[PDB]
DNA sequence: GCGATCAGCG
DNA sequence: ACGCTGATCGCA
């Protein structure tokens, strides 16, 4: 029902200068992932080709090679990635309906190209699900079936760039998709392609010793329950610590006993099981996700482990980090920190840089509240969680512990994302008539954070939206519903949603100029990782001193606030040392 | 599959 | 009853 030519070779008028084209790769994690055929929509017509013929074809090896030829896709990253593993390069990409419709409503969910043609009431395209099916029936189907489906989704892609470059036009956020998410697109395929290198020796290790260790506190904790059971049962050890050991009950959950560290924490005092559990799923987090769940998405030919960034997922505009997850390695305790020493550098004589954003919301939230006392704060270089620190705990700086930071840490942003006096004082353990006086004090020295707030939470229920510095959207219906918990949860996206959402486009706009700034200095350093707000290379180490001076400036200069930009940055023989 | 839990980001 | 995530695992 929709006309194409199933070509069996390339022609000419395939490799016109602009085309929509779909690189189907049906695999999930795209990593070195088949191409199961390719489609090509433009002025002369819609052809599907055999990825056999046509990526060992020159002339179409070169077409997608060349930055002149111009190309509509979606999710390009995912094309791009899988050619990179099959030796060929794409370029010149200048639409991508997937951010396309990320930037214009990150709720929809828009996973293939029919849920975003919905968005524009085009509908002569089937979802990707309904193509190959779900779980263990799921398959590439007979290729008259799939060709028409990838020439569908090409024909959309060929009709909605227009209307959707429009919107996007209308929302201010057209800048956003051409010269932020685009071109971050193509670093983020550098990075995941060349992934990170594992020193599996070190994790094979750490494993061994860690086992070890596990034994020991599981016997403790079984003579310390007086019997033995599973202790990752929450049946089980539900009973055991609320009705064998009868300790008080200070939360349920919706099945049941809650165990979480914030409980176990507060009945350490009743009993010293409590502690052993705590280490015992420490030590089992390390060893269930770090250890045993790197060692096996690592490639063992180069170990390299190939994560993918999800661009078009978080509601906030954060990248995501998928299989592995490079975006929680531990970093807190000690025990597990050394995690990061299994991460090297992929060449000899190379080393890690890692470069990050010091308070970065805080910085933006002074500069989008113009709150004069946090702007003087930031002026100043003022460590706000080290002072913060002092004021609870009535010390000085000197006798500020990471622990009593980490804490106000969460203080900080709490009050300014609407944490209430309940949370706080059982956050702080102090009374909640304490913890009213406390946020109502901060909101003394901070009167302009609090007009912010409800500036902006009174701003999303007129627009119906709240929007980034560079002008990121997400809509929040809820900031009007008449059920109070619905709409709160809604107010307080409102207070968040701009700033984190501001920080990443910042940290976003940091990686294209470093890019742009590494090529034009002529250096090897490449980007491995983001973190949110850190960046993290490898380079040779003769590039060490040049990178000190290039990467802070970079990421200090990606955006002009009314406050300075601090970063920190730290290099090393390993991801471990680069703090 | 889901949700409680915990690792990270602020 | 601060916000944004992803992986693991028991399932009450
Ligand atoms: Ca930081």
């Amino acid at each position: 029902k929709m006309a194409f030519t199933l070509a069996d070779r390339v022609t000419e008028e395939m490799l016109a200068d602009k085309a929509a084209l779909v690189v189907e790769v049906v695999e999930e994690n795209y990593h070195d992932a088949p191409i199961v055929g390719i489609a090509v929509v433009n002025e002369h017509g819609r052809f599907f080709l055999r990825p056999e013929t046509a990526l060992a074809d020159p002339q179409f090896v070169a077409w997608l090679g060349d930055e002149t030829k111009k190309k509509s896709m979606f999710d390009s990253k995912r094309a791009a990635v899988a050619l990179k593993w099959k030796g060929i390069e794409l370029c010149g990409v200048s639409f991508d309906l997937l951010l396309a419709a990320y930037l214009l409503d990150p709720a929809q969910g828009v996973d293939d190209v029919a849920a975003a043609a919905k968005m524009k009431q085009y509908e002569a395209v089937r979802p990707d699900e309904a193509v190959y099916g779900k779980g263990a029936k799921r398959a590439v189907p007979d290729e008259p079936v799939l060709a028409e489906h990838l020439v569908r989704k090409a024909a959309a892609i060929w009709e909605l760039e227009r209307p959707f470059l429009d919107e996007l036009r209308r929302n201010e956020q057209d800048r956003l998709l051409v010269e932020l998410e685009q071109p971050l697109s193509s670093i983020l395929a550098e990075m995941e392609f060349a992934g990170v290198k594992v020193d599996t020796k070190r994790l094979e290790q750490m494993g061994k010793e860690l086992a070890e260790q596990l034994g020991t506190v599981e016997q403790r904790i079984y003579e310390l329950a007086g019997q033995e059971f599973n202790i990752n049962s929450p049946k089980q050890l539900g009973v055991i610590l609320f009705e064998k050991l009868q300790l008080p009950v200070l939360k349920k959950t919706k099945t049941g006993y809650s165990t979480s560290a914030d409980v176990l924490e507060k009945l350490a005092p009743y009993h010293e099981i409590v502690e052993n559990i705590l280490h015992y799923r420490q030590l089992g987090k390390l060893q269930s996700t770090y250890i045993e769940g790197l060692l096996k998405v690592v490639r063992p030919a180069t170990k390299k482990v190939h994560t993918i960034f999800n661009q078009a997922l978080t509601q906030t505009g954060r990248l995501s980090s998928t299989e592995p997850n490079l975006q929680n390695i531990p970093i807190r305790l000690e025990e597990g920190r050394k995690i990061r020493q299994a991460f090297v550098p992929s060449e000899s004589d190379w080393l890690i840089f890692a470069a990050d954003y010091s308070q970065i919301e805080l910085r933006v939230l002074a500069h989008i509240a113009e709150d004069d006392n946090l702007m003087e704060a930031f002026r100043r270089d003022l460590d706000i969680h080290t002072k913060t620190a002092m004021d609870i705990f009535q010390v000085s700086e000197d006798e500020v512990t990471p622990n009593m930071r980490r804490q106000a840490k969460a203080v900080n942003y709490g009050i300014v994302y609407g944490i209430s006096d309940y949370g706080l004082a059982q956050n702080l353990n102090i009374s909640r008539k304490e913890a009213a006086e406390f946020i109502e004090r901060y909101f003394e020295s901070f009167p302009g954070v609090k007009r912010y707030m409800e500036n902006i939470v009174q701003e999303a229920k007129q627009k119906g939206y709240v929007t980034t510095l560079l002008h990121r959207r997400r809509y929040l219906p809820d900031i009007t519903s008449r059920n109070f918990n619905v709409r709160s949860f809604a107010e307080r996206m409102a207070m968040n949603t701009p700033i984190q959402g501001s920080a990443a486009d910042i940290i976003k706009k940091a990686m294209i100029d470093l890019n742009a700034r590494l090529k034009e200095e002529r250096l090897q350093a490449h980007l491995l990782l983001q973190v949110h707000d850190e960046l993290i290379l490898e380079a040779p180490k003769e590039e060490m001193e040049r990178l000190c001076r290039l990467v802070p400036e970079v990421m200090e200069q990606a955006v002009t606030l009314r406050v300075p930009l601090k970063v920190d940055y730290h290099y090393g023989s390993t991801w471990y040392d680069a703090k």
